[PDB]
């Protein structure tokens, strides 16, 4: 089993997507951060398991799938055979987790990352115990149509200076943004 983390990149107005896409111009260093965080395993030899919705999966340039050095798991109610390149296809979130309990995935998985979308987040956030949130805050407003569930600052404790996370303000093409990490442990 192990560790359960969610990583999101959100506009000032809580927008995460637009048109089966990202609302802002591509920020490589975020994408190189999303990549590094998801990939980095604690214990040597173990890999990270990343879970995403269907639409999220097909939004990675066909090029990029699966996301190398991680187990690619995709949720769908509808598909019957895992997507081309995915390694696991599950029907519910809870099955995805139930998957990692399996002694055959017990030794090979480290951290689980909920990399989106929009509903995985929400039931992933209502799930008891410990959960860490890795929020990139674009310090601007974007025109979005799918949004991130509000952080319950009295349920979620925003951690000041965490390991391997550059706590300061960034800029890529005039867009300023920072790396945050919220925790909950009830
Ligand atoms: N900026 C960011 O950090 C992020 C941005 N995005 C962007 O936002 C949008 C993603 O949209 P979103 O609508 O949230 O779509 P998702 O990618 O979550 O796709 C939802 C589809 O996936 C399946 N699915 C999703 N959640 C579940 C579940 N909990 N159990 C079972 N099946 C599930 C269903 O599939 P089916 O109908 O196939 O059964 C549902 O139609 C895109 O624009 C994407 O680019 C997405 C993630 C992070
Ligand atoms: N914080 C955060 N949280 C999320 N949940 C999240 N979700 C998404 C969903 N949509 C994508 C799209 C693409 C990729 C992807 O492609 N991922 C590769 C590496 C890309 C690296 N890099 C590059 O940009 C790059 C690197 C070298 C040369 C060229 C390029 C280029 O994109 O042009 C990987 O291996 O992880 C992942 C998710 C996007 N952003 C997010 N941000």
């Amino acid at each position: 089993v192990g560790s359960l983390n969610c990583i999101v990149a959100v506009s000032q107005n809580m927008g995460i997507g637009k048109n089966g896409d990202l609302p802002w111009p591509p920020l490589r260093n975020e994408f190189r951060y999303f990549q590094r965080m998801t990939t980095t395993s604690s214990v040597e030899g173990k890999q990270n398991l990343v879970i995403m919705g269907k639409k999220t999966w097909f939004s990675i340039p066909e090029k990029n799938r699966p996301l190398k050095g991680r187990i690619n798991l995709v949720l769908s109610r509808e598909l019957k055979e895992p997507p081309q390149g995915a390694h696991f296809l599950s029907r519910s979130l809870d099955d995805a987790l139930k998957l990692t309990e399996q002694p055959e995935l017990a030794n090979k998985v480290d951290m689980v990352w909920i990399v989106g979308g929009s509903s995985v987040y929400k039931e992933a956030m209502n799930h008891p115990g410990h959960l860490k949130l890795f929020v990139t805050r674009i310090m601007q407003d974007f025109e979005s149509d799918t949004f991130f569930p509000e952080i319950d600052l009295e349920k979620y404790k925003l951690l000041p200076e965490y390991p391997g996370v550059l706590s300061d303000v960034q800029e890529e093409k005039g867009i300023k943004y920072k790396f945050e990490v919220y925790e909950k442990n009830d």
